[PDB]
């Protein structure tokens, strides 16, 4: 499969013509006020500079493989541990964020994949509810160089053929999220490729997080993907809720 | 394991030492409106004469075996499948539900116990977040006598004996619970016995059922347990919430 440019996403993964499906457009007045929603609490993210860990081009995005103890809780007892994170993109003037709120969508996004700490396995918790959360935060154009997304494009470069990999060193990864932990919008959806498995839930941040434009671009251009082909838009349509009513964390 | 006596119940299942165990104490005052409750909904559980279900005294309760066919969603793609339902209540002139509410203790309480269609089996539910859900209804005394329950309760004198069982024609089993399925609390909490894993979800009615005082009796006064000993106050006690929040359907 491949992002614009069939094979239809049922055609190989009928899950994808799922009712419950990931991405959504985000209608904050339609959004449900959820006081049991408390804040976010993720221990561990801050590595220090070894190991180094493997940042990857996969040719459908670029890829983090994060280390065993970042630890994740959505509630009490409803803990995660993370596994990787990875980017969405436009390409040169064009916007490339999974996730739109009321139509909008943002430059890029960023997606960190945890698994529930009462499945062993991935593929033992694909399917199931709750099995595995995605934290989403956008990527806006901002004033200033962000240096803590600086250190991943930065070596964007070295791994721009599809397919190839690196080695970098440490970073916080709490550094690449938003602010406010509290404030959040939240629903139940699924893989936004496929096996497009449902049960994802997903967090998705209030606040945007500031990129320069020398950054998006460079996120956007830097990097080739399948065939003699760039690497852009990688993104996938937003989908009906189905019913779904998506929550908030705040009023 | 037993109620009043040994084993103690974590020598038995360390998880019935869990920080988020059932039965809570449930104060509408601190409960979390959350619009996106919507109302539950059911299939299947208006069943025929024939088959015959499994009405059974396992010493602990009186439990009847579900057949395939009953579903049950908790919202859009929140869906389960029923397994057995149950029941527990006190003594003469002594309250017996597993629940309070401001600490005020019901005569009795059905539970009806459903697995996710997630799961093919109960074991590989447990622990899971979301991979069974217990539907629970106060029963109240009442002026009129309660012609579903008169279904059940009627041949409790077959099954006094502990451990012995009897086969009673299908019925209506929505007609056990309130009419209201729109208007209810709902937390994640355990099972209320070994091995009292963690993350099910509990939703519990506010409306109540009510049953003529001759009914309570029956069913309080007709069964053994172990031992030479009644079958009476088959509820644990109500514990903490340590932190969750318990949600309301309703303002
Ligand atoms: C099979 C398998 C697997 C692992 N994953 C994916 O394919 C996939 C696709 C999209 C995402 S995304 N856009 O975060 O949901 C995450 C994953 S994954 O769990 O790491
Ligand atoms: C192992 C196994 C099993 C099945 N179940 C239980 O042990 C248990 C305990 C308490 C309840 S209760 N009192 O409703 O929580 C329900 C079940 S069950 O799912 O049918
Ligand atoms: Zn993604
Ligand atoms: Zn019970």
């Amino acid at each position: 499969w491949r992002y614009g440019g069939d094979p239809p996403w049922p055609r190989v993964s009928p899950a994808c013509a799922g009712r419950f499906q990931s991405p959504v457009d985000i209608r904050p007045q339609l959004a449900a006020f959820s006081p049991a929603l408390r804040p976010l609490e993720l221990l561990g993210f801050q590595l220090p500079p070894l190991p180094e860990l493997r940042l990857r081009n996969n040719g459908h995005s670029v890829q983090l493989t994060l280390p065993p103890g970042l630890e994740m809780a959505l509630g009490p007892g409803r803990e995660y541990r993370a596994l990787q994170l990875h980017l969405h993109w436009g390409a040169a003037g064009r916007p490339g964020s999974e996730h739109t709120v009321e139509g909008h969508r943002f430059p890029a996004e960023i997606h960190v994949v945890h698994l529930s700490t009462a499945f062993a396995r991935v593929d033992e918790a694909l399917g199931r509810p709750g099995g595995l959360a995605v934290l989403a935060a956008f990527l806006e154009e901002g004033p200033e160089e962000n240096s803590a997304y600086e250190q991943l494009l930065s070596r964007l470069e070295e791994i721009a053929e599809e397919g190839s990999e690196t080695q970098v060193p440490g970073l916080d990864i709490s550094a690449l999220l938003p602010s406010d932990f509290s404030r959040y919008f939240q629903y139940e959806g699924s893989l936004t490729t496929p096996p497009c498995a449902q049960g994802v839930i997903w967090t998705v941040f209030q606040q945007t997080v500031m990129l320069s434009a020398k950054q998006l671009h460079t996120l956007s251009d830097t990097l080739w993907g399948p065939g003699d082909s760039r690497l852009q838009l990688n993104f996938r349509a937003t989908q009906p809720l189905n019913g779904r009513v998506i929550e908030a964390s705040f009023p």
